[PDB]
């Protein structure tokens, strides 16, 4: 029961400073601009000791499997080859992604009814909230 409060299927809700979130993690214009405009569903689920996440939108399907503390090679939706490794820290998944001697933080958190993705890159933080489909 590792992760209850996350699994399900979660829809976004809102965004801010997304663009420059994807600017600061060097993604190009025209990702950019699709990808800010994606509107994702999150498909969080639980297998025993495996987590998987899957981000469904007309930009991309992504789907990533883990155990929490094991690292694993990641293709990220903008196709950055990434070392990631996620743990549950204090109630939070923390998703921390290294790639040619850079990092970001990916953090996800209940909060009330919704999940809140919190998105750092060097000074640049985006929130992407979700509530249930
Ligand atoms: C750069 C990226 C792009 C994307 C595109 C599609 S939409 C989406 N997806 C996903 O997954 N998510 C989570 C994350 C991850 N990573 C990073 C950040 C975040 C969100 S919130 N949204």
């Amino acid at each position: 029961h590792m992760c209850d409060a996350f699994v399900g299927t979660w829809k976004l809700v809102s965004s801010e400073n997304f663009d420059d979130y994807m600017k600061e993690v060097g993604v190009g214009f025209a990702t950019r601009k699709v990808a800010g405009m994606a509107k994702p569903n999150m498909i969080i689920s639980v297998n025993g000791d495996v987590i998987t996440i899957k981000s469904e939108s007309t930009f991309k399907n992504t789907e990533i499997s883990f155990i929490l503390g094991q690292e694993f090679d990641e293709v990220t939706a903008d196709d950055r080859k990434v070392k990631s490794t996620i743990t549950l820290d204090g109630g939070v998944l923390v998703h921390v992604q290294k790639w040619d001697g850079k990092s970001t933080t990916i953090k996800r958190k209940r909060e009330d009814d919704k999940l809140v993705v919190e998105c750092v890159m060097k000074g640049v933080t985006s929130t992407r909230v979700y509530e249930r489909a």
